[PDB]
């Protein structure tokens, strides 16, 4: 019987490129009428010592359920969700809202994949990816 003297190996670090912050990865928009819009935010902020340049992309189009009977998703054929600012600069120690509208054109309940992906802005290839993801539904009033 012996203490042990081991440990967990450890290949990798996460360096200060990785000290933006989002605090939640979700937001779901309260339902909305068709053509009418829902707004809410998410904030980016930047934990670290250097300027941080970063960029919001959308994975894949919205996706779609409850659009008909079918049992399908679909994809919707327009940006239901918009964001803003879509890029930016944001300096060690800033916190940046980015304003988030769900504009549905029908019955359905949408949601969308995104990220963000960052670097510090003189070592554009320390990359940084943070995944959020958007919901909303949609019905029309009685
Ligand atoms: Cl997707």
């Amino acid at each position: 019987p012996h203490m042990s003297v081991s440990h967990l190996v450890k290949p990798m670090t996460k360096p200060p490129s990785t000290k933006v912050e989002i605090r939640n990865k979700s937001i779901t928009f309260p339902t909305t009428e068709p053509g009418e819009t829902s707004e809410s935010c998410l904030e980016l902020e930047n934990h670290g010592t250097t300027d941080v340049k970063w960029h919001l992309s959308s994975l894949a189009p919205p996706y779609v359920k409850g659009v008909d009977e079918s049992g399908d998703v679909f994809r919707a054929t327009y940006a239901a969700f918009r964001c803003s600012p879509i890029s930016g600069l944001l300096e060690s120690h800033g916190i940046q809202k980015v304003s988030i509208t769900f504009l549905p054109r029908g019955r359905g309940d949408y949601a969308q994949f995104w990220d963000v992906e960052c670097h510090p802005l003189k070592e554009p290839h320390m990359k940084h990816t943070l995944r959020f993801q958007l919901s909303g539904q949609s019905i029309e009033a009685e």
